């Protein structure tokens, strides 16, 4: 499955992808990817306020992955989320837009290939974020500030909160919490191609 990675933000988005790594994408940078079929915990997002060094570590200010530029791992909240499981049960892909551990950047997650509709969280969460939730340029879930159960939900009960509903209000389409089962899970043929853009 081909994914095609893309900035349009005006500032540098470090992209990272599980699996595919890392690179450093300036404005208008893309960066295309050909991932197995069959992936399961396929995650892509962008990392802002890096800086590497020549053996590509460092740090990542947003959405970190154990201080690397070639990402072996999830990434350090605040980040927006695009995650996909390929291929699964009748030959379905299933990908949503999450943003249970936070925001960062705006995102669009679309198919490119036809036969399905795509993913958009481009309200600007960074301005509104409540004060509660703030970090260094994102806002983060309550389960990443507060560590309760109520918002993390590892105990299998849990449902919306006043908090994932300000996620939720501002980008209707995207996972606000663990459970969140309102218009969250979309589903592509099996073999279907994407493109994550930053600030579409």
């Amino acid at each position: 499955a081909t994914f095609e990675i893309v900035n349009r933000c005006s500032y540098t988005v470090w992209a990272a992808a599980v699996p595919g790594g890392g690179r450093q994408l300036n404005q208008g940078q893309s960066w295309t990817i050909n991932v197995n079929a069959g992936t399961t915990g396929g995650r892509i997002w962008g990392r802002t306020g890096c800086s590497f060094d020549g053996s590509g570590r460092g740090r990542c200010q947003t959405g970190d992955c154990g201080g690397v530029l070639s990402c072996t791992a999830y990434g350090n909240p605040p980040n927006t989320l695009a995650e996909f499981a390929l291929n699964q049960f009748n030959n379905l892909d299933f990908f949503d837009i999450s943003l249970v551990d936070g925001f960062n950047v705006p995102m669009d997650f679309s198919p490119t290939s036809g036969g399905c509709r795509g993913i958009r969280c481009a309200a600007d969460i960074n301005g509104q974020c409540p004060g509660a939730l703030k970090a260094p340029g994102g806002c983060n879930n309550p389960c990443t500030v507060f560590k309760t159960d109520q918002y993390c939900c590892n105990s299998g009960a849990c449902s919306p909160t006043d908090y994932s509903q300000f996620f939720k209000r501002n980008c209707p389409d995207a996972y606000s919490y663990p459970k969140d089962d309102q218009t969250t899970t979309f589903t592509c043929p099996g073999g279907t191609n994407y493109r994550v853009v930053f600030c579409p």
